[PDB]
């Protein structure tokens, strides 16, 4: 019932009781840990409605007062005739937010309360999600000075009348399969950048060309827009030290917005919620950068540096990466882009869930992910066990829609 | 039950069927994940179960389940346990079963090497002297003047638990630590209670930064008795950076024999309560853990400092570029000085290679992720992007309580 988690570096021991109320499978079993596994009606939704509406009064404090009952009997007979039923503002805020607090693989969650909630469930075509997201865009980048915030379109229905944001992110760069072998840009998006070629863009064919976005209302066949440059904020990669690393001919954007989740409130679901806060430096430096099946840099920062590259012993993967990561930091810093390095993160993190577990009894959290990918054990995460559950209101994924969408 | 990893750099989709296997359970549920948590007598009721089902793997190993052979040994072991409430392994089915528990081993990302273990086989020592002796000759054999080579030695198993062999060491080799008045630590402060456990037993304490801990030995359940392991078998490093001269200035060393001497071997329900085993290095676990822990050594303020790094701002990682400098700095040592050591980069490259390979020949390879990826640098070393399956199969070696917790005292 009550599960223990401690930190081994500073001794302090939190009491989980949080977890009790978890909902979801984890894809665990008594036999197997699948830790480390990257994706492990009407009767149905009134128990969802009222598990989210007793959460919600209790929030505020008035479970089972006559606002309470009265709402779960609305709810109730709402469902009851139309098959579903409709969140008010008031409680699709608390479910947003609630959905951050409780998404275990993020280590941002200290902020989780600050976010802007923008309502959409009003749209009704792709060219009114571009203005939706185009505002989410430009109040969210607030001119470099990032603010948290979540756009939410209308909700599934039958399941046929989906909206989705196609694009995995808002803002991304172009990846394009060359006659070479190799690849130009961002090789994750290979896929997706040719399906927009498929559906008529007109690719500048260049190493960071910001990609169109690619909206479906309504269940409809999904339509191209570009964003407008002055909406996207970028930021040229220079090094404190090394003159030369600014002629890498590299930039990243400075807003991360996750459009590909499915928003999961009471049993309603917005398959169309795309969410957006600021960069952890790693997120562009270690993984953005450095992966291997990404752009790679590894390699030519090293030629740079003229670092022993004969021996993986000499550590000059290991050095550039760090020069590379102090360049990102710098750069975003230098021109006052909102970015957090990955020790401060951590360290804000640490101090989110002793909050949690004294104001909540717990917080689920995702080792696995919570951890910097690189300098691990130098981080205060490292050293602190974690309990991962899965708490409604949540973000889930969904499959991508161009192996659903019925055209 | 099929069950697939991938991994999401290469695409390699592999399945695993070894975890039907599995016995025992892991800490999670269908509800929480555990995968983070550290920690998540026997009577002759449980024993022929457990040793049947050892049998019977050891005996397929060899091609011979089934045999005469086979079943005139389940017999043997039966009429044994009824007679005696336990039983004796074969020298045979030792060293199978000690093997088998490192290929066990799923925090172990050096499981590559699992069938080349040396297996010294002590189960004839009856005092501390002996293991003292036994243990000498398990340090010199493994060190051989730096071309290090794996070895476990076995003592005898436990009876009514009243009897134990234990090595009170973490380790075979460790450095004291030396908690002062003044709150501070001279030397390793991981080692400072087991330091004062030594003082106490009368150890004469050099109180130095460096000072390697005497073994602590107890046999058949007796109180422990102190030793000095020969120095001349302690092999040691000093410290040393390639391009940096004042690195060596710090005055840092370290041993060159990871050596555990804390964990239960259990073999077809035997349990194993002293049995230490070593390897060789990954640098990070010096470099890393060891010095750059906050609770360790703690080196790396002084690193950067000497590196004249701006420390006013963590984004200027500091920290980051002096735990590089610290990592070459070790790896140059030990690969000068011709003591073997492994690079975290090489370490799992090959770990991926020997998960591939048990997962084509065996079924599976149970791995622990938060375990197998390196302390630094994570997602630059191919397991970061490799999809794993932690599970427990047995033989296996298994934590077990400090012996001063729980030992009674005969004075
Ligand atoms: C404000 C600053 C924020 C920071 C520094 C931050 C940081 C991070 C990081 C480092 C990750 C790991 C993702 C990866 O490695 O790809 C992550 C994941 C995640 N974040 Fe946060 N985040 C922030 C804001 C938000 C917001 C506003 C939301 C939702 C409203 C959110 C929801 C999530 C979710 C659901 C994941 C898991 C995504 C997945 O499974 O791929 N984050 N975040
Ligand atoms: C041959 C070279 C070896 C290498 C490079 C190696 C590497 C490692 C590393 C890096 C760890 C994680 C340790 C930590 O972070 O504290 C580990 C754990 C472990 N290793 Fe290996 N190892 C080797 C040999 C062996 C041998 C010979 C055995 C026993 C026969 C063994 C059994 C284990 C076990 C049981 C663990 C888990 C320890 C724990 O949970 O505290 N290893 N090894
Ligand atoms: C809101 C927010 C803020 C922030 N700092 N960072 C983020 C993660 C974004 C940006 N930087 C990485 C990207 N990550 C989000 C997408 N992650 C998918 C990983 C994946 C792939 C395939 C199968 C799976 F099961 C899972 C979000
Ligand atoms: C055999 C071998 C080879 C090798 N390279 N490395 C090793 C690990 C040794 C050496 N370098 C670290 C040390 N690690 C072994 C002891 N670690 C126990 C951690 C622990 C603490 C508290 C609760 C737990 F459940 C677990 C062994
Ligand atoms: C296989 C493994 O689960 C996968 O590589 C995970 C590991 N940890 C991660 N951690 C974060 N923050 N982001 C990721 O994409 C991943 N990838
Ligand atoms: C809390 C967490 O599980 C703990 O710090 C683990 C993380 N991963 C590790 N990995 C290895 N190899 N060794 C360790 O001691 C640890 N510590
Ligand atoms: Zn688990």
């Amino acid at each position: 019932r009550f599960l223990k988690v401690k930190n081994w570096e500073t001794d302090v021991v939190l009491t989980d009781t949080l977890h009790l109320k978890s909902t979801l499978e984890t894809g665990c079993t008594e036999h197997i840990c699948m830790g480390s596994i990257m994706l492990p009606t009407k009767d149905q939704l009134f128990p969802l409605a009222k598990e989210f509406l007793d959460q919600y009064y209790s929030s505020i404090k008035r479970f089972g007062s006559k606002a309470h009952m009265d709402r779960l009997e609305e709810v109730n007979k709402e469902i009851e005739s139309t098959s579903t039923y409709q969140l008010k503002d008031t409680e699709l805020i608390y479910g947003a937010k609630h959905a951050w607090r409780n998404a275990s693989r993020c280590v941002g969650r200290i902020q989780w309360s600050k976010l802007q909630v923008f309502d959409a469930r009003d749209c009704t075509t792709a060219h009114g999600m571009f203005n939706y997201i185009c505002n989410h865009v430009k109040y969210a980048t607030n001119k470099g000075n990032l603010r948290s915030a979540i756009t939410i379109f209308p909700q599934r229905t039958d399941g046929k009348h989906d909206f989705r944001v196609w694009n995995s992110q808002l803002i991304r760069y172009a990846g394009y399969k060359q006659p070479d072998g190799s690849t130009l840009g961002d090789p994750a998006n290979v896929q997706f950048t040719e399906i927009c070629i498929q559906q008529g863009w007109k690719a500048p064919r260049g190493r960071f060309d910001v990609l169109p976005l690619l909206l479906q209302a309504n269940g409809n066949d999904p339509e191209l827009f570009q964003i407008p440059p002055e909406l996207v904020l970028e930021v040229p990669i220079r090094h404190p030290k090394f003159d030369w690393f600014k002629d890498l001919g590299l930039k990243w954007y400075g807003l991360p917005a996750v459009s590909n989740m499915l928003l999961e409130i009471g049993g309603l679901e917005f398959s169309a919620c795309p969410f957006s806060g600021w960069y952890m430096g790693t997120e562009i430096g270690v993984r953005d950068y450095c992966d291997n099946s990404r752009y790679n840099i590894l390699e030519e920062v090293a030629k740079k540096m003229d670092l022993d590259m004969r021996k993986t012993s000499s550590l000059w993967k290991d050095q550039a990466l760090v020069e590379i990561n102090i360049a990102v930091l710098y750069s975003f810093q230098s021109d006052k882009v909102t970015i957090v390095d990955h020790h401060s993160a951590t360290e804000s993190f640490i101090k989110h869930m002793e909050n949690e577990y004294r104001c909540r009894g717990g917080c689920p959290a995702d080792w696995v992910w919570i951890v910097p990918p690189m300098s691990g054990s130098i981080t205060p995460v490292f050293h602190q066990e974690m309990l991962n559950y899965r708490l409604t209101p949540s973000f889930e994924y969904q499959p991508d829609p161009w192996n659903t969408h019925v055209w």
